[PDB]
C-alpha cells in the first residue's frame, strides 16, 4: 500500500507570496557570487532539488520531494549528498525570512529559481509539499552511482518513472557547475559556462575529443583537451544507440531541449504528490530580469 501524499497549499498563500520567495532566492544568488570559484550557488541548488526529489520510489511512494526529509541527519549525511550542505546553508536565510514555506517547497523552488536565473527554461512549479517526520526519511543508497553504464542509467531511472527522452533531457543539467574530487571522487567541469543553462552538455559530448583517464581519486572519467570531463554515466549517453539519437537531437535544437527539460524537471519535482482537482494551477515565476529587479 503506497503512501498517499496530498498537496496542501500553505495557508492563505498565492502566486505573489511564492514570487517573493523566488525573488529572495534570486537576489541572494546574485549577491553570493564568490562561492565555488565564482560559479555561485545556482548549480548546487539544482543538484539539491534533484537529490531531494530523486530518492522517490514509484513502487511504494517512499522518498520524493514532498516530505522535505533532507533536513534530517540520515539524508543530509548521505554520502551521495556530499557538498549539498552548501545549498542548504544558502537556503537558511530564505527559510528564516519565509518560515511559512514548507521544506519540500523550498528545496524544489530553489532548483526552479536557479535554472531560471541562469537563463534556463521556465519551469512551472506547484506549491503544497508538507513536512513529514524524521522516520519518513528514506535510507541512503537511492541516488545513482556515476561509475556505471547505459543499462544501469536506464534501469535506475525506471524507478523515477523516467523514459529515455526524460533521462537524456534531465542529464543536460550537467551543463551546470562541476564535479569536486573531495565530494564525489570526480574532478572537473562538463563545460565552459558553469552558471549559464544551455545545451552545452550535449554539444560537448559530441564535439570534444574524449580520453578515458584516471583522476586523482583513482576513478575513471572521460577528459577532453579543453579541460572538460564526463562521468562514465554521462559518456554512456553516446555509447547507447537510443540515448545517442536523443543527445544529437538536443545538441541541434536548443528550444526542444529547453521544452523537454522543463517538463522532465517539473515531473521529477512533483513525483509522488497528489494534487487535488481544485489545487491552484502551476505557477510560472518571472525572473529578476523580467521584473526589472
Ligand atoms: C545517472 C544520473 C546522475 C549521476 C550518476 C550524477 C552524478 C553527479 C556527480 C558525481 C556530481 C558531482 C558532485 C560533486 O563532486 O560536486 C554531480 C553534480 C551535479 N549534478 Fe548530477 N548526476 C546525475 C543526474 C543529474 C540530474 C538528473 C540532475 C538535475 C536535473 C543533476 C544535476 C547536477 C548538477 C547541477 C551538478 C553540479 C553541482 C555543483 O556544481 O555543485 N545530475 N552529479
Ligand atoms: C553568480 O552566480 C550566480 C548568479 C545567478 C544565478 C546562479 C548563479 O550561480
Ligand atoms: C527547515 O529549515 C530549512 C528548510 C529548507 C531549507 C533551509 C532551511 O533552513
Amino acid at each position: 500500500t503506497p503512501l498517499v501524499h496530498v498537496a496542501s497549499v500553505e495557508k492563505g498563500r498565492s502566486y505573489e507570496d511564492f514570487q517573493k520567495v523566488y525573488n529572495a532566492i534570486a537576489l541572494k544568488l546574485r549577491e553570493d557570487d564568490e562561492y565555488d570559484n565564482a560559479i555561485g550557488y545556482g548549480p548546487v541548488l539544482v543538484r539539491l532539488a534533484w537529490h531531494t526529489s530523486g530518492t522517490w520510489d514509484k513502487h511504494d511512494n517512499t522518498g520524493g520531494s514532498y516530505g522535505g526529509t533532507y533536513r534530517f541527519k540520515k539524508e543530509f549525511n548521505d554520502p551521495s549528498n556530499a557538498g549539498l550542505q552548501n545549498g542548504f546553508k544558502f537556503l537558511e536565510p530564505i527559510h528564516k525570512e519565509f518560515p511559512w514555506i514548507s521544506s519540500g517547497d523550498l528545496f524544489s523552488l530553489g532548483g526552479v529559481t536557479a535554472v531560471q536565473e541562469m537563463q534556463g527554461p521556465k519551469i512551472p512549479w506547484r506549491c503544497g509539499r508538507v513536512d513529514t517526520p524524521e522516520d519518513t526519511t528514506p535510507d541512503n543508497g537511492r541516488l545513482p552511482d556515476a561509475d556505471k553504464d547505459a543499462d544501469y542509467v536506464r534501469t535506475f531511472f525506471q524507478r523515477l518513472n523516467m523514459n529515455d527522452r526524460e533521462v537524456v533531457a534531465l542529464m543536460g543539467a550537467h551543463a551546470l557547475g562541476k564535479t569536486h574530487l573531495k565530494r564525489s571522487g570526480y574532478e572537473g567541469p562538463w563545460g565552459a559556462a558553469n552558471n549559464v543553462f544551455t545545451n552545452e552538455f550535449y554539444l560537448n559530448l559530441l564535439n570534444e575529443n574524449w580520453k578515458l583517464e584516471k583522476n586523482d581519486a583513482n576513478n575513471e572519467q572521460w577528459d577532453s583537451k579543453s579541460g572538460y570531463m564526463m562521468l562514465p554515466t554521462d559518456y554512456s549517453l553516446i555509447q547507447d544507440p537510443k540515448y545517442l539519437s536523443i543527445v544529437k537531437e538536443y545538441a541541434n535544437d536548443q528550444d526542444k531541449f529547453f521544452k523537454d527539460f522543463s517538463k522532465a524537471f517539473e515531473k521529477l519535482l512533483e513525483n509522488g504528490i497528489t494534487f487535488p482537482k481544485d489545487a491552484p494551477s502551476p505557477f510560472i515565476f518571472k525572473t529578476l530580469e523580467e521584473q526589472g529587479l
